[PDB]
């Protein structure tokens, strides 16, 4: 399928790899909040909270999109190669999440890379989660059940999050959606890696790839984790998922083994290819029909628990 | 892959020279056991008589609340044109229903042989017309009524949003076509032949061109735009969800009608559902993408999330 | 991905009436005819007697002998464009590597002359090969049609034409990148590989090329215009080469696969990393030689029968 | 779809936990039922050894006609690192020299398990490095050499390639990997994961992680560009044709070898075979792919059309 002709229009518009990471995580802010304001999305209430963390003091914004306790929770994780982004850049999307799902959504400001290689993000992923099913009463959520969403990175982290808690024996996360995760973090080529990460078209590039990589990592064989490549993990006992991918996307082909895999194992797990768009394309929804569907599909899906 | 409850699913005799009358049977019986399983409640259900131009069409209407001013769906079962009723989509309409807060009406169409193509296009208009004038009495938003249809379904429910368009009528806000068929000549696209070999069952060569065979009365007729609608002018038309799924003859041409509705200006999103056939959605209670689509359409249409 | 050669050769490739159109096909043709400067033992132009009056052909002939395999090959052009010049260099190439006389036929072009006008003198062509085969220093019994593009669609239409007459000449077809459906009805890979960035056969080429060849658009719906509605039995074993990144990519394949279901030996060969039309451009393209070496030794050896 | 006589062929039908002298045994015995059909002719052909680093080597010097300074191809037959011989791909070899005019020099690399990964790779080199060093010996002319070989054969070729290049040395000329591996990770891609389920029969998920177990000491071995090519550097390598089969497992990583190679600004072309499976070259007397196949190779090989 071709891509979406606004799309194609958005794309002609003009990274390397020795900017320095400051420069390119206040791009990535300013180009983010572009989409935040035409959004415009009303929150009933939202506040910012510090939850404690092993590696200190870790930031969550907290959505609520209406009043009552016993609310159900989603832990959510921006994207942005583990390196940029942070809950200014996705506000828009965990707002209207919120609302639509009606769950209380927490988005998750973790440490990011160079500063903090690999696991810290990892860590600070699982103690925000599993903080937020310990303190309910203080959110007026669910007691110690969430669902765990991310985008990109972020979908890695959701995934790593719920093979964590699985390897804890915690039972917490009870679903998780995957919005065009990484799964596989290792220099291993997939069709689509090499296929949809030409400059062409300018959101995830082989040169970003492998730049968010020599961020991420403090040693290669660290790529090699289960919590670094959750398509490694073990997969069996893991909660019910929702796995969406992009057509034109380097990360397509892993995102859509990753849902297979996961039903290998008896796990419940759908994967659905969005046509004619790009990585990244959920942000996009104020001007993109098909990040406006997606929103709607996760919302539901969430909300209903439709894979379970 | 092959989601692998499918698999076990798909172990298992269609015949060309079948008689019509024995493949509705076996197709309510099997349709009939999913429906049991899926056990859907609904709050206010009834069969009514909409009077279309060829002769009297019955609609069962599902209305899973209390209120006027219901946004609504006009549904269209599949079966291929000579197959199903509103008996065998009813736990997918009921549970549309529910999870959307609309009102569902759900055509009972004619079906070929015994009415050929154009009889069941010129009903489902027919139909779909008849509850936007009807608001009142089906306590329903005259401005908030969306198509939907599967398959066959599928075709009808886009075909019927381009007549509507044609007579400068404005009472389809919203289509969602799931695994519509969109080209019904014989024009091979890679999806058609890959997905169609006997070992996937639901919608086969050999089944395809016997529906072919009872729709027209000429095979000609496969190049109308309101048996085709891939061929049509498609601007001014309404936003679109295309459902489409990984092993599915009718993929490819789904996929395409979306994005030729965008080259003509109309918002428009097909997503792909992997790991399943042509079908899935009434596999609900055993399948989860068939759970997952549900949930994904009634959101869409309860939002009108493309538009 | 499109191999990065390629990506350079249509950056530079941007930098009408149908004569015009011609005329630059045939100047940026000859551009890599004269880079590729075959060899060709003997080499001369013959009018062959259609049902539509004269037909030229261009005969090149790589060795000495009586008896030898026939090759008739129809250039591609969207049938608009091209002539025996265009092709030259690939017709020299097929029969020195393949040791065949190459009979490439210079048929009638659109819009001068409209469908069927082609098809008739692409089977006229054939068939007068096959019957003064003496005249030609040929064996009659080791004939094979092939084409690219346009002239894929000939040889196709051509074995099928053949095949309706029970004529047995045709013995084995290689069609490059043909064009099997000419009707609007839409593949993936057509709408995939037809925007501006692929240069070589975008949707408004394809669409004008329709408006040219045919009198009125649904003669496309003739099986000896779209020939994968034909029936396909009993025609002679192909070699059916397709392109990653070309809009007849999906038709070739399910043209291929038809055959099988109707008991044709036949093999479906994909090159990646190119576009429609790329064997002509084999001076500066490793898949271009590739294809080439590959149609002559399969047409030598009939390695598909 | 799958050519449809390839569907009875692989209709008419390993464990994990079978020994590897049986799984041997039964590869070599239906291996030389496919020679046998072939039949092929041969105008001298003799068994020579190849003294290696780690010993002996047998080869298979296939001499299709009179002459010296004959161009050559160094050929590795495939079988998982662990299964076949010279015996096994006897007859493609016999067809290659014919259509080719090329002496063939099939390489008898020690197996996995009892000769782990880099014994096949180093044997590889050995031989390829001895047949160009010995060319007044074969009567081959040390200035067309190619290197040849269908799956695990086509990475020991790969890996030669890259051997020869890290020394500074140039007598590969040429390579032809047939449905080569390329990765020998457990890293997955689409086709890996696709076209792996029992229903495909000739290279299935447990034959992989089997053949895995057999080849490696240690799991980070497969790490090594040694063992997985596509890891290396690709620059100043040999032009290349890269075969794959639609239906195959390494057709991914094969179709990306060829284009990383095109990056690193080396000639190669990568074609895809529709319709077929992993190893069907093999299987050329009863599948025109495969016959397709040797005449493309040799053709290519004689002329070194890439390059």
């Amino acid at each position: 399928m071709p891509l979406s002709p606004i799309l194609r229009q958005i794309l002609q518009q003009l990274f390397r790899p020795d900017m320095d990471v400051k420069t390119v995580r206040e791009q990535f802010e300013k180009s983010s909040l572009i989409l935040v304001k035409m959004a415009n999305e009303p929150i009933h209430r939202v506040e910012d909270i510090t939850i404690p963390g092993r590696g200190g003091p870790i930031r969550a914004r907290v959505y609520r999109p209406r009043d009552g306790e016993r609310l159900p929770a989603v832990v959510y994780y921006h994207g942005g190669g583990f390196v940029l982004g942070s809950v200014e850049t996705h506000d828009h999307v965990c707002r209207r999440l919120a609302n639509l799902s009606g769950a209380v959504v927490v988005s998750v400001d973790y440490r990011l890379a160079p500063e903090h290689k690999f696991p810290a993000a990892v860590e600070d992923a699982y103690d925000a989660a599993k903080w937020v099913a310990d303190n309910y009463d203080k959110l007026g959520v669910d007691n110690g059940k969430i669902a765990v969403a991310g985008d990109s990175a972020g979908g890695n982290l959701a995934a790593v999050t719920a093979i964590m808690a699985r390897d804890r024996g915690e039972s917490f996360v009870k679903y998780q959606v995957l919005i065009y995760p990484a799964v596989n973090l290792t220099g291993s080529p997939t069709v689509s890696r090499v296929e949809y990460s030409g400059p062409e078209y300018v959101i995830l590039t082989a040169d970003l790839m492998a730049w968010f990589g020599r961020q991420y990592f403090s040693k290669p064989q660290d790529a090699l984790s289960p919590y670094a490549s959750p398509i490694f993990a073990d997969l069996s006992n893991l909660p019910p998922a929702l796995v969406i991918t992009a057509e034109y996307d380097p990360l397509r082909d892993e995102g859509e083994l990753y849902a297979h895999l996961l039903k290998t194992r008896g796990v419940r797990a759908v994967a659905v290819r969005y046509n004619g768009v790009i990585h990244g394309f959920v942000n996009f929804y104020p001007i993109l029909e098909e990040g406006r569907e997606a929103v709607s599909q996760i919302a539901a899906s969430i909300k209903s628990m439709a894979v379970a």
